């Protein structure tokens, strides 16, 4: 929904100002397409990615993981709980060193 989307956007412009990231000279185009993609997992009403809804998708791409070890996981990467991947965390593990662009690829999808 809209205020959803107001929301990443608010993030977004967070990660705007931050320092670590005023280096990349695509991060303002990056983060419009991550969150254009995030926009399509199966959020909670939270607007997060729950531990069970990571474990479904893992689980059908054939990188089956357990609860636990995604809790593992998912706690060395998030600033949140253990039990779920936000659209922050999402952000932080997918920015960083320019090449990491190439990985945008992914997302790719043709019409
Ligand atoms: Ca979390």
């Amino acid at each position: 929904k809209a205020q959803q989307e107001e929301r990443l956007e608010g993030i977004n412009k967070q990660f705007l100002d931050d320092p670590k990231y005023s280096n990349d000279e695509d991060l303002p185009s990056k983060l419009e397409a991550f969150k254009v993609k995030y926009m399509e997992f199966d959020l909670n009403g939270n607007g997060d990615i729950d531990i069970m809804s990571l474990k479904r998708m893992l689980e059908k791409l054939g990188v089956p993981k357990t609860h636990l070890e995604l809790k593992r996981l998912i706690r060395e990467v998030s600033s949140g709980s253990e039990e779920t991947f936000s659209y922050s965390d999402f952000l932080r593990m997918m920015l960083g060193k320019r090449s990491a662009i190439l990985r945008m690829i992914l997302m790719y999808e043709e019409k």
